[PDB]
DNA sequence: GCTACAGGACTC
DNA sequence: GAGTCCTGTAGC
């Protein structure tokens, strides 16, 4: 039904200087993945090219990489990485539907061109699912469908650039798309593509230290329970824990009896089997998610891992790491921290470098909230948990017990999460009444934070959305809901979001600045991962000395606040040593 | 047999 | 508060 030329060769009018492009990749994981077809739509018409003919053509490939040749796209990073794997540069991408959709309403859950399209009531396109099918009946149809399917995506992108930008403007979010997300989209593609090398040996050996330890703990657990059973079944376990051995049921979940770690620790005194099992959850998590996790996704050719960072998914501005998730590798506990030693540099005589912000959320809070005693603390560069423990309890610095500090930590963390008086009482472990005297002690210690927490919920009511520093919206319909629980979750979001979100903003700018700076300074150093509040680079050892001074600087001047930002650095042989 | 949810646990 | 990914299980 939709008009187009199914082309046999590339012509001089498919190489206009404004054009919607589709480099369709179909597999969810785009690294080293087939490109199934190309669609171009411009001032002249609508064209489909087979990849093998278009990607062999030196004016097309020259057009792909020419930055004065503007392209609109949907999920251009998807596209760029595919083309990167084929040794082809893509540039001059000046509009990205996905990102613009994602900035106008992260809640919309946009994952294809069609959903991007509804937002403007454009229904002249099909959902990818409906052309390709779900999960494991997923195939690429014969060429007639396929070809029509893409020309409709390009045509839409062509047709919708204008309303989105039109709108983005109205929300002051244009600079945030052009100056932030899209440039960042380039950086990330570079990163994903770069890879992160793994010591597969180090990994198969841990891999096998764990299988010894597990089979030991696996027998013992049996020995103790008088029974073999599926220790990984949250069902058979609760038969063994609370049925055969009669243990107190402290907590329940809809299906049955709760077997979470937070519960197994209170049960610990009643029987040996508890702590041995606990140990097992721990080992199991390392073995199954991690040793096996990683050992499955390494390209056994280059021995690297190439995560995809999703840039259009979290509600707050945060990136997200998939296959493998490299934003959740173990750290708090030594047995698991040793995983970080399998991340190595990709070159002989290079090192891993790490830099993180220290208390980015709270500095951001001090800044938005404008609380003097929060700001002042940071201008003093204080130990903020001790400062709060000090303040919520009313005791001098040397007065502070370590149980008093881990409690003010919880209050701090709680406050950013806009936590409930009951909800902190569970977390901590005290009565709900005085758990609220804590909060009330906190808030008279920090008036200005109380005010922001008040005015933000109001400002979310009046307007329907909340806002970060860089103008990133989150819409909050469930703020007026008559359900108390649901209204309350919306409220927490009103408070926590401009914070988690303003941090996400700042770091993403630090990335643009650092990528520019590492270049401006002609350095071989490149970014490897971002993990919410830190950046990870790898560079030749010759370079560490300029980095220790360069990375922290850029990360710290990425924005101007009412308080200053602190970045700590760290470099070593491996991820693990960068500590 | 393939698929969707539920419970747990890992990071910031 | 914001994420991902694992095993088993409940059910087509």
């Amino acid at each position: 039904k939709m008009a187009f030329t199914l082309a046999d060769r590339v012509t001089e009018e498919m190489l206009a200087d404004k054009a919607a492009l589709v480099v369709e990749v179909v597999e969810e994981n785009y690294h080293d993945a087939p490109i199934v077809g190309i669609a171009v739509v411009n001032e002249h018409g609508r064209f489909f090219l087979r990849p093998e003919t278009a990607l062999a053509d030196p004016q097309f490939v020259a057009w792909l990489g020419d930055e004065t040749k503007k392209k609109s796209m949907f999920d251009s990073k998807r596209a760029a990485v595919a083309l990167k794997w084929k040794g082809i540069e893509l540039c001059g991408v000046s509009f990205d539907l996905l990102l613009a959709a994602y900035l106008l309403d992260p809640a919309q859950g946009v994952d294809d061109v069609a959903a991007a399209a509804k937002m403007k009531q454009y229904e002249a396109v099909r959902p990818d699912e409906a052309v390709y099918g779900k999960g494991a009946k997923r195939a690429v149809p014969d060429e007639p469908v396929l070809a029509e399917h893409l020309v409709r995506k390009a045509a839409a992108i062509w047709e919708l650039e204008r309303p989105f930008l039109d709108e983005l403007r109205r929300n002051e979010q244009d600079r945030l798309l052009v100056e932030l997300e899209q440039p960042l989209s380039s950086i990330l593609a570079e990163m994903e593509f770069a890879g992160v090398k793994v010591d597969t040996k180090r990994l198969e050996q841990m891999g096998k230290e764990l299988a010894e330890q597990l089979g030991t703990v696996e027998q013992r657990i049996y020995e103790l329970a008088g029974q073999e059973f599926n220790i990984n079944s949250p069902k058979q376990l609760g038969v063994i824990l609370f049925e055969k051995l009669q243990l107190p049921v402290l907590k329940k979940t809809k299906t049955g009896y709760s077997t979470s770690a937070d519960v197994l620790e209170k049960l610990a005194p009643y029987h040996e089997i508890v702590e041995n099992i606990l140990h097992y959850r721990q080992l199991g998590k390392l073995q199954s998610t991690y040793i096996e996790g990683l050992l499955k996704v390494v390209r056994p050719d280059t021995k690297k891992v190439h995560t995809i960072f999703n840039q259009a998914l979290t509600q707050t501005g945060r990136l997200s790491s998939t296959e493998p998730n490299l934003q959740n590798i173990p750290i708090r506990l030594e047995e698991g921290r040793k995983i970080r030693q399998a991340f190595v540099p990709s070159e002989s005589d290079w090192l891993i470098f790490a830099a993180d912000y220290s208390q980015i959320e709270l500095r951001v809070l001090a800044h938005i909230a404008e609380d003097d005693n929060l700001m002042e603390a940071f201008r003093r560069d204080l130990d903020i948990h001790t400062k709060t423990a000090m303040d919520i309890f009313q005791v001098s610095e040397d007065e502070v017990t370590p149980n008093m500090r881990r409690q003010a930590k919880a209050v701090n963390f709680g406050i950013v999460y806009g936590i409930s008086d009951y909800g902190l009482a569970q977390n901590l472990n005290i009565s709900r009444k005085e758990a609220a005297e804590f909060i009330e002690r906190y808030f008279e210690s920090f008036p200005g934070v109380k005010r922001y927490m008040e005015n933000i919920v109001q400002e979310a009511k009046q307007k329907g959305y909340v806002t970060t520093l860089l103008h990133r919206r989150r819409y909050l319909p469930d703020i007026t809901s008559r359900n108390f629980n649901v209204r309350s979750f919306a409220e927490r979001m009103a408070m926590n979001t401009p914070i988690q979100g303003s941090a996400a903003d700042i770091i993403k700018k630090a990335m643009i600045d650092l990528n520019a700076r590492l270049k401006e300074e002609r350095l071989q150093a490149h970014l490897l991962l971002q993990v919410h509040d830190e950046l990870i680079l790898e560079a030749p050892k010759e370079e560490m000395e300029r980095l220790c001074r360069l990375v922290p600087e850029v990360m710290e001047q990425a924005v101007t606040l009412r308080v200053p930002l602190k970045v700590d650095y760290h470099y070593g042989s491996t991820w693990y040593d960068a500590k």
